[PDB]
């Protein structure tokens, strides 16, 4: 039941918060119906596609089309995975803008953070295009260098018992203290997951051959520091921006620099702290009493986290509504409607 509202009290234009997915799940046939039917979607898609092809040397859209299989692991390879997800993000948000919707608070996962800083009115479009180009090139040098695993337990148990068995694995993303993403050698992943299955708890593998926010991310630190040392100072966000680097809001002139980018690349993402502080900020105002989180992402994976992060002292009894427009196996058009 979603055609009819369930509200019973008057209001005016409850604001939304743009939840941006990470560089995780994806597939070959993104946005085909939206591209072939929605006009503004196609226009923004082609604009950003030409912008990125200026540096990649080829059109990213039909490049994603060129895959002969819906699931080839090279789709998870960052030199292809960053631009496709960025394209989908910009297309979806432009379509939302043409519908009259605007973000009020912006937050982004491991990859979507750059698009968050973009759509917060902080960085320019060309700056974002160059950033994603060079970051795709940088993450191209972490291909095959260790893999990731999404876990089915909390961080507390893992640090209490499982941390000292393999002191070579980092935790790249702290979604919530019931399921997080780890990063390191695949043998440590296999041993830890086999022990967890012996303990009876489920876990899910990941097809990415990368290691995000690990030791290897520092080998190209000099190259990234030279590539991105040309950015005009990042603007103060007229639309409040939440940083998932430390999981707290940061907003002043020049807080989003190459140092910030490297911290993104290396320091793991404290997503739980970010979302909890979003909820505290919501309760700390009155015009922000409701905010349907809008998960701009081709696969619903961050609504998996947000409701579980609602603070312990939450007098707001209403469940944070999560709306994912795109899920891979469904009809994109009707899901968007």
């Amino acid at each position: 039941s979603s055609l009819t509202s369930t509200i019973s009290a008057p209001a005016s234009s409850t604001p939304v918060i743009y939840v941006f997915t990470g560089q995780g799940p994806q597939w070959r046939d993104m946005g085909k119906a939206l591209y072939e039917t929605e006009s503004v979607f196609k226009d923004a898609i082609d604009h950003c596609d030409k912008l990125l092809a200026n540096y990649f040397g080829y059109s990213i859209l039909q490049k994603l089309r060129s895959l002969e299989s819906d699931d080839s692991p090279e789709i998870h390879h960052p030199i292809l995975a960053q631009p496709s997800i960025f394209l989908i993000q910009v297309g979806l948000v432009a379509l939302y803008k043409s519908f009259g919707i605007s973000p009020s608070i912006v937050v982004g996962h491991s990859f979507g953070e750059v698009s968050s800083a973009l759509f917060s009115g902080v960085i320019s479009l060309e700056t974002a295009v160059k950033i994603v180009y060079y970051r795709g090139l940088a993450q191209n040098l972490t291909m095959g260098t260790g893999r990731l695993l999404s876990i089915g337990i909390g961080a507390d148990a893992y640090l209490e018992k499982c941390a000292l068995l393999y002191p070579e694995i980092e935790i790249a993303c702290y979604n919530d203290p019931n399921s997080i993403v780890i990063t390191g050698s695949e043998q440590d992943l296999l041993g830890a997951k086999s022990t967890l299955s012996a303990e009876g708890v489920f876990c899910a593998f990941l097809g990415t051959p990368c290691s995000f926010h690990s030791s290897k991310q520092e080998m190209i630190k000099e190259k990234i520091f030279k590539d991105l040392s040309d950015l005009p100072e990042s603007n103060v966000p007229c639309v409040p921006f939440f940083s998932t680097i430390t999981g707290s809001q940061l907003s002043h002139k020049g807080f989003y620099n190459v140092q910030y980018i490297y911290d993104n690349l290396r320091m793991p993402v404290e997503f739980t702290k970010a979302i909890s502080n979003i909820f505290n900020f919501i309760e700390e105002n009155e015009s922000y009493k409701n905010a349907i989180f809008l998960e701009i992402g081709p696969h619903p994976t961050l609504g998996f986290y947000i409701p579980k992060c609602k603070p312990s002292n939450s007098t707001i009894t209403s469940k944070p509504i999560i709306v994912s427009p795109l899920h891979k196996k469904k009809e994109e058009l009707t899901q968007f409607k």
